[PDB]
């Protein structure tokens, strides 16, 4: 089974100094990786990965894996600028970290939209 | 601009000659419009829409709107140039169907592989 | 193949706060362009054009194209004032957008609301 | 086509296999009166859903096209680092029909396959 989507991100609206949890599963055989990706506006050129610890550790990222994938990306102390489209990457491409990189990787994307509290 | 998908296609392995149904499900307010779009590659430049009667009407899509967004992607006869990346794109951004603009900048996508095999 | 509608939109009677769905599909070669039209009363000089997000974003148009056109009218949290002749407008002549608007049909449908009272 | 076309192709391109890593060369060269356009389609399966127009700068800038309109039009296309997702079926378009950009062009296609290193 090539890498399958059982649970997709969910676009979500939220204030700023909120936080939010967006979640991941994924199915195949071999087990496939997750990656968290984003991009301010939703073309190629903007997507970029995010990890553990990213914007000064805002941004979080617990992945495990068994017969399945399953992650939740959760960002705290929203901004205006965490606004944008969020992404859960995922493959068992074995050519999938070769150094365009979503070629190998499948993709299932949410809208998050931060709004200034008032 | 709020636009999620409930329920996203799920990639599946076919053989020629059997069918394949795919499955999208979206929440928003107001109702999310549904388009399928397909690739070989999975990269923007080959990526293209799919719609009802494709492919020498192989190719039928069925979407039901109310509050939410329901719609089923459906390939008969499958060959093995049916392969490659599908997608259910979503939005419910007014200006989603502008022409000035890389396609899915007003839109979010979720994908799935479909792999065909020879019978043999 | 002229415009030709396969399904036309049909009236309905809502009440305050529901919403409604119409429902347009058109056959034809090449494929037919598909607009929503309304006015409060059946004449010529009511009649306007509905467009995606109007009414503070309560009406919504998704047309799909096709073998037919394929489009569906939903406004939500209707009023009173949403009453009237709801119209499915379809053309594939070449020079339909560019002689006035004699190279399109027409498919009509009342909307009746009434208050939930 | 035959009655506001007449442009011909004297030069073609030619199908060819390379090497990931690599880089190739297709040339086009084409007649008429007038000069007639050149451009350059691409599919990864040769039918009609898939060719899109490609142009100098695709694919990250791997991929160039210098086209030169005399007498006749000439062109060549190079993509560079190649990659197993460049393989597919390259074509030259031309045409000088006056309402070309508003079939009436005609092509010549190639074969291209890359393969990876063994």
């Amino acid at each position: 089974q090539n890498a399958g989507f059982v649970k997709s991100p969910m676009s979500e609206t939220k204030l700023t100094g909120d936080a939010f949890e967006l979640y991941c599963d994924v199915v195949g055989s071999p087990t496939p990786e997750i990656q968290w990706w984003y991009a301010e506006v939703n073309r190629a050129e903007s997507f970029r990965q995010l990890w553990d610890g990213a914007r000064k550790r805002r941004v979080t990222v617990n992945t495990a894996y068994g017969s399945n994938g399953v992650s939740v990306l959760r960002i705290t102390r929203l901004t205006l600028e965490d606004s944008g489209t969020y992404e859960c990457r995922a493959s068992n491409d074995p050519k999938r970290n070769d150094l365009n990189p979503s070629i190998t990787w499948i993709r299932a994307q949410a809208t998050i939209s931060v709004l200034q509290k008032e």
